[PDB]
């Protein structure tokens, strides 16, 4: 149903993705044993996307977008400048299949994730 | 971004749009482009209620229901309540490259007959 947000920093809680905004985030991507699969910045830029369309996995969706807009409860807004860590359960990621050999069958990720701007 | 084509046969109230997260109930039937159907509200004998704009049907349904997520779009028009319209969804808006056969064969292209009955239950 809905992933788990954590806020490492407060962003300025006026500005919020909506479906169909553009977004630019700085990511790590961990397994819940600590190892990491993906992350932005080793890529060497920040990331950016469409939230709310399908485009990330969902639980990207619902934490960039506030669950599109109707929210949730326990799920703190998200807003530029906000640091935050999401666990993210594997229907709201790569489900019970996966992606293997990258993320296996039914895993739970951990995403540390920094929300540079929206639009 | 691919566009699904949507063509209204008659216009609704104008007013009732629906957004992302809404809830919306509506009549449908779909057919191959050969004029062939492949599902239908009437087989089902009720109208079909879901949840739009989040990934619960194909990605053309979310387009057309919710106006691109609130958008809009180079020649799509607005679905409101009430509304009749055609739907033509080219296959990466819908089931894909592969498919799911034998339902729907791989790479197809689905026209649908909508109506959108109501919004939120309303």
């Amino acid at each position: 149903e809905l992933p788990q947000i954590e806020i490492v920093q407060e962003g300025d809680n006026t500005t919020f993705a909506k479906p169909g905004d553009t977004v630019t985030i700085h990511y790590d991507g961990k397994l819940t044993n600590g190892k990491e699969f993906d992350s932005s910045r080793k890529r060497g830029k920040p990331f950016t996307c469409t939230v709310g369309v399908g485009q990330v996995i969902k639980g990207w969706d619902i934490s960039l977008t506030n669950n599109y807009g109707k929210g949730g409860a326990n799920l703190p807004k998200i807003s530029k400048g906000t640091k935050a860590i999401l666990t993210i359960p594997p229907n709201l990621a790569y489900g019970p299949r996966g992606i293997p050999p990258i993320i296996g069958p039914n895993e739970t990720l951990v995403f540390e994730v920094e929300l540079l701007g929206v639009n």
